[PDB]
């Protein structure tokens, strides 16, 4: 039923529409109304889709004839023609019923007359029956695949599958909820938050959030605990989110240092900056990719950015280039707060070269065709990018030049303990003793 | 059957006469005239072209062919000429048979002498089968294309496509008989006037109206209706125009009031400006892919605008990012303007390029050929593009001062509402009430 998938409610309604015509047909056929002969199930892989349609036709009372495509390509086909009119021929047998089929580009497809001789055989024996039946009172295809692209061209017809649906990433409590129902299987341990990490995976499928509550089941299992607390499901997350842990990294003490300076930066000027996403689990491990990261979990839409919260994350990712300046001098800054540039520079030319948040330019989009405008007008937007850059390190200077003190104190901090939140980044900041077991 | 093409009555004239010769060829054959071998039909898309073929060909008995030039897929070398010759291959054992060529446009083009060898293998065999060595009999080809002016002057010569055939966008008598035939289908209407909504839809076409009344026939059918009376049809004549309404996930007061200043200043700014079209409605939910959206909409159809009106787009387009800086100050201005002024800047410059209303640039064309004029004719046109949208935003927020009180009127009872239509907002603006239900 529509209670075991979880998240994409967009799809759920029209799903719950088109069952409305599927448990009484009579109704919407009195009146002369007419609804496709068979729905399209686009998306990013593996969404949850198969769920959608057994889903729909469980909380119905209908069959559910399900047939894959890519199995005709097991064999020579010609029999496959043979079992399509044997499906639907039982089809027709059972007339409350509706009709799934998976991977449907593996039916159709673009290909070579040796083989599209025969499969357009097995091809057009689908497009004739789907045309041999009288739509009233009867069944609903339904095919699904994640390539529109490659799909038939002929099949795609109006006479034939029309209404196009999409079954797309979910969202923040789409993934709270995903989640949930997978913790509904395993041995939790405390008030374990979905939704902390719930958002904290940005854009990502349901099968990984399968294989997150999944691994880190196993990890908590071999440890021999108890139950699975936060610090599994946040180890698991790490691991699928940047990359596993590197417990054989000798390193000198200068490295260290200099990494909780970084680090250190990024946390205060993301701590104290007018509008900036709040302040998460910062660390100096090196966690498969990188040396050292800070975390930041915001929840609102990305529509609700704005000119205060643009400038704030090129203020965030100022602090380590400034950060390595005022403490070890001007000649000593290294090579990888390079890499949190380009973050900046990206930032910085969606203020000029999309939105309206450069007087100087004028309000234009200047993106979708670039190469249009001339040289003058490319001038003054890179130029407004440039002193929207330097306007950004010299507010990171100023505001990392009268907070040395908690720069010493998280350094430390970072360099003692290796792992702090933001409720312990505020008692580090503050001189307290945090109750807690050094590394 | 031509009485199912409703409206087009002179060029269904033209086939009719076609339909007639095959009918009887003596009375037309008597002077010495033959069949056209080739008639193209042109005109935007869905406006009912494979309609008027399937009418000449279902109705005077003899074989339909369908053929589509967006099919040809390109990938290989010779398909796509082996399907031409295998196609009049089969017509010619059929002998009175149609064949009918949908899209021309995409495989007959403009036969560019450096293309090196494959783009144009189609486009020939194409040609030596319309007009080759072996003469045809008893066979004409009905060519559908969307662009007329984009075809060679090879493939649209009298011998290959004799006539031309225009079937233009439906005007208002045309849509008032498609309504009626749509309806007639239908067993059941109340009391509905057709010229009602053919008055209040310009511009639609012939399947935007069908499934105009398909969908509200269906929208009958879900709420259990009794019969389909005029709300449904306006129900679904704003689903096609301004786009599919969505489920209300979540707002609040402070994106909801963001929100009822954006479209409080389209509203606002299509009202009291000079030259801009008429209003419709104005929205505060998520309908189709936008956050509420302001429709306007003509009460004359226009074939092209002066330079008031498109200068009176260029005011309207403004009033979103001008409203929230003078209610949320310049430091809050979000970033959903940008489709706003992408849509402005297109304005703008195919006023300055094509239409040619700028004096320092002069009475020239520039738009095609862009890349050939050198750059001291780009910068005084870019110049005047950037100046010309920088004005627009000025008179925008001179006026936006002078209407607060209307603003917050219009903007508050937007809140209120969350929908309204050019009357009511008429009275809104006065400080009115409007005797329907809150929210
Ligand atoms: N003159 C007309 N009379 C009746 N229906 C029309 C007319 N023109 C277009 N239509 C409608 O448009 C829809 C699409 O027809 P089609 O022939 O596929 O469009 P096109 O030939 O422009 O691609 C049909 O449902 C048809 O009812
Ligand atoms: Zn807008």
């Amino acid at each position: 039923k529509f209670d075991d998938v979880c998240g994409c409610d967009e799809a759920r309604a029209e799903l719950e529409e088109i069952v409305d015509f599927l448990k009484d047909p009579t109704k919407y056929e009195s009146l002369g109304g007419k609804l496709p002969k068979g729905v399209l199930l686009t998306g990013p892989p593996g969404t949850g889709k198969t769920l959608l349609a057994r889903a729909t036709a469980g909380e119905a009372g209908v069959d559910f004839f399900f047939m894959s495509g890519s199995e005709f390509d097991e064999v020579y086909v010609g029999v496959g023609a043979k079992r399509i009119r044997d499906l639907f021929a039982q089809a027709r047998s059972r007339a409350p019923a509706i009709i799934f089929i998976d991977q449907l580009d593996a039916i159709g497809g673009k290909r070579n007359p040796k083989d599209q001789a025969y499969a357009k055989q097995t091809l057009n024996q689908l497009l004739v029956e789907l045309d041999g039946f009288s739509q009233t009172s009867g069944i609903i295809i339904i095919g699904a695949t994640n390539f529109p692209e490659a799909l038939d061209k002929a099949l795609t017809r109006p006479g034939r599958f029309d209404k196009v649906v999409n079954v797309d990433l979910p969202d923040v409590r789409g993934r709270a909820d995903i989640l949930k129902h997978h913790m509904k299987k395993i041995t939790l341990a405390d008030n374990v938050d979905p939704t902390i990490i719930a958002r904290g995976t940005p854009g990502l499928s349901g099968a990984e959030l399968a294989n997150l509550v999944n691994q880190a089941a196993v990890y908590a299992c071999q440890k021999n605990a108890v139950s699975v607390d936060m610090s599994h499901f946040e180890w698991a997350k790490d691991k699928i989110l940047m990359g596993a842990e590197r417990k054989t990294m000798v390193l000198t003490d200068a490295a260290r240092k200099a990494t909780a300076f970084h680090e250190a930066g990024h946390a205060i000027m993301a701590k104290y900056t007018n509008g900036a996403t709040p302040l998460y689990k910062a660390t100096i491990l090196p966690r498969g990719r990188a040396l050292g990261i800070t975390f930041q979990l915001p929840e609102m839409d990305k529509v609700d950015i704005t000119k205060r919260e643009c400038q704030a994350r090129l203020d965030v990712c100022m602090g380590g280039k400034i950060a390595e300046e005022l403490i070890y001098g001007k000649d000593n800054t290294t090579s990888g707060c390079g890499s949190d540039l380009q973050s900046a520079t990206g930032t910085a030319r969606a203020m000029v070269t999309q939105y309206g948040m450069s007087d100087d330019v004028g309000p234009v989009n200047l993106s979708e065709e670039w190469e249009s405008w001339s040289n003058k007008i490319r001038d003054i937007a890179d130029n407004e990018v440039i002193e929207l850059l330097k306007d950004s390190e010299e507010r990171a200077r100023r505001l990392l030049t009268k907070k040395n003190v908690e720069l010493h104190r998280l350094a430390q901090g970072l360099i003692e303990y290796e792992t702090l939140d933001a409720h312990e980044i505020e008692q580090v900041c503050k001189g307290e003793k945090l109750a807690k077991l050094k590394t």
